[PDB]
């Protein structure tokens, strides 16, 4: 038997829509997590919430919580190949306020996800993860498709110790395996690019996501909706490592619709995180 490694941490993320010259409504997304690792094994517990930012200070709407348990096993880990596998369980416990005909819901998500890292040359790596999810229970309420596939995979070129370029293909696709179901169906494809910099104890990663294509059909999106015009997004992740097990992270991203017309809604994403490693 080997050593236990532990992490605990907490994050607070905000999403805002910008329209008519100001922040128009936003979500607040507190979360916390704990993880424990030994040899090839890792287990992670987490609790996440998403609801209206000023929900407790007066009023607002639909929120959900999302307790989670994941287990990861590293099959291979070396220089030339790494391969690992996650199994996961979440509950989505929805509380509807906005919604007519809707009340509470509990829908589970089951996850199986390989992750890999393959050396192509001394400078170049092919890496990625791919996840399959099954959603179960309350789907008539939540409107989700029963199955989903998601992957980010691509190439990493390392310049030297301080800088690396990564460029990835991203896909997310919701579909129904049950012929009877037709809700929640969508597809999103992007290219994503990152320039992670390691400057002493600071980590700085500017990045961009370039929309390739997206569509959602009838059910999906905003109940009474479902769209299909693609977004660009630019962001910056900043990390700081205190060298005593403590680290903090700050993230900011801006997203707009390259679509044509007059104006259209934009989106801001911000996050602050803390991790303690022992
Ligand atoms: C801080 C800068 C404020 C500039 C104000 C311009 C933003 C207007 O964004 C608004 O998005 C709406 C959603 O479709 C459009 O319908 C409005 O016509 C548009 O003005
Ligand atoms: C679980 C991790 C801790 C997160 C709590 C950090 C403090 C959150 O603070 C919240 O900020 C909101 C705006 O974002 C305000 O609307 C709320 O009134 C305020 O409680
Ligand atoms: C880091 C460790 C996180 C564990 C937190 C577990 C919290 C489980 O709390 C869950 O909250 C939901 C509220 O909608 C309910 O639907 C569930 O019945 C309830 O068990
Ligand atoms: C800079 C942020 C890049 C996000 C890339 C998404 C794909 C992640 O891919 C991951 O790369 C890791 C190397 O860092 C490997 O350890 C993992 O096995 C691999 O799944
Ligand atoms: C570093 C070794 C594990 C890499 C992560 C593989 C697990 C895939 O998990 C994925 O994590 C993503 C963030 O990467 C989330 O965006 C995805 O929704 C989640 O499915
Ligand atoms: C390092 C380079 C990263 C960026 C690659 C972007 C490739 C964009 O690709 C294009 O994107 C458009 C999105 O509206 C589509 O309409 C085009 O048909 C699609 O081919
Ligand atoms: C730090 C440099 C990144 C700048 C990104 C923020 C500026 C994006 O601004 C966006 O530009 C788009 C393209 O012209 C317009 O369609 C959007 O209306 C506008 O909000
Ligand atoms: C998501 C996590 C899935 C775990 C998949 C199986 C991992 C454990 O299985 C592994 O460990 C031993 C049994 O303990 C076997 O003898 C090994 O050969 C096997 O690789
Ligand atoms: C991602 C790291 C830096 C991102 C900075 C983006 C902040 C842009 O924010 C602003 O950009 C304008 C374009 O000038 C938009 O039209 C404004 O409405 C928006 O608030």
């Amino acid at each position: 038997r080997n050593d236990w490694h532990f992490n605990i941490g907490a994050m607070y993320e905000i999403e805002n829509v910008e329209g008519y010259g100001e922040d128009m409504d936003g979500l607040a997304e507190p979360s916390v997590y704990f993880n424990a690792a030994n040899g090839p094994w890792r287990i992670a517990l987490a609790y996440y919430q998403e609801g209206p930012v000023d929900y407790s200070a007066g009023k607002r709407g639909t929120w959900f919580d999302r307790p989670e348990l994941e287990v990861h096993y590293q099959f291979l880990e070396n220089d030339d190949f790494s391969f690992g596998l996650t199994g996961g369980f979440r509950n989505y416990g929805y509380h509807y306020v906005d919604e007519p005909g809707k009340d509470t819901a509990n829908m589970q998500r089951w996850k199986i996800a390989p992750d890999w890292d393959v050396k192509l040359t001394d400078d170049l790596r092919f890496n990625g993860w791919l996840s399959m999810y099954k959603f179960a229970n309350d789907l008539n309420t939540t409107g989700y498709a029963d199955t989903r596939v998601e992957t980010e995979t691509g190439l990493q070129y390392t310049f030297n110790e301080t800088v690396a370029l990564r460029v990835n293909y991203y896909l997310e696709r919701g579909f129904n395996m049950d012929d009877s179901r037709n809700n929640g169906e969508f597809s999103t494809q992007e290219i994503r690019a990152y320039l992670p910099l390691t400057l002493g104890n600071h980590s700085v990663t500017p990045y961009t996501r370039i929309g390739l294509d997206r569509w959602s059909n009838w059910d999906w999106q905003d109940d009474i909706e479902r769209e299909g015009a693609d977004f660009n997004r630019v962001g910056l992740f900043y990390g700081y490592d205190f060298q005593n097990g403590l680290s903090v992270s700050l993230e900011y991203a801006f997203e707009w619709q390259d679509a044509d017309e007059g104006d259209s809604d934009k989106f801001h994403y911000a996050g602050v995180g803390v991790n303690y490693s022992f």
